[PDB]
């Protein structure tokens, strides 16, 4: 069911952190539509800043969900899986360790974020190093409570990656 949050979006991925909260990376969102998941721009609260958007949507968009904790980034040092999928569904967690929030200017971009480090399987599929893999959440486990604390929105040819932060 952790899986089956992550969906497919604009040019990426984004995550349901509960049934009326989707969370994403900016640049990977459809831009000039006047609605998401066919709801109307008029019943969602979209926050946008530092490569982070947030939807609250006033229905119940995937009420097959529980809420899980969002919270706004990890300690350093923390321990985090990326839940990468691919087209096909499949499931490609990439481990990483996390390191500072700061703000870094990303190809244009301010990514408000933490840096981390990728824990050979995951160049041969350019886990996490091709366009279509942003969005994806990072998450570590309280318990067995899972915490999502950012999504995934830069990572380097060849092993550090960038999860945007609210
Ligand atoms: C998701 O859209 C994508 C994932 C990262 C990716 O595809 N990497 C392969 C291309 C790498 C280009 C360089 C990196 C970069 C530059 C400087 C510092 C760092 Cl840590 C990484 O560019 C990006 O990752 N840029 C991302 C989009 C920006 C607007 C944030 C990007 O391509 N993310
Ligand atoms: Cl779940
Ligand atoms: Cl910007």
């Amino acid at each position: 069911t952790l899986w089956s949050r992550v969906t497919k979006f604009g040019s990426g991925w984004g995550f349901w952190v509960s049934p009326t909260v989707f969370i994403t990376t900016t640049h990977v969102v459809p831009t000039g539509v006047k609605e998401f998941f066919g709801e109307p721009l008029s019943s969602i609260a979209i926050h946008q800043a530092g490569e982070f958007t947030q939807f609250r949507f006033s229905k119940k968009m995937r009420p097959d969900l529980t809420g899980m904790v969002l919270e706004e980034g990890c300690p350093e040092g923390t321990v985090c899986s990326v839940l990468i999928k691919r087209d096909s569904g499949e499931l490609l967690p990439l481990a990483v360790r996390m390191g500072a929030i700061a703000s870094m200017r990303i190809q244009g971009r301010l990514v408000h974020g933490q840096s981390g480090m990728l824990l050979a399987n995951a160049k041969g599929m350019d886990l996490g190093t091709i366009p279509g893999d942003c969005g994806a959440p990072y998450v570590h486990k309280r318990g067995n409570d899972w915490v999502v604390c950012g999504v995934h929105a830069a990572a380097t040819k060849s092993n550090t990656v960038v999860c945007a932060v609210q």
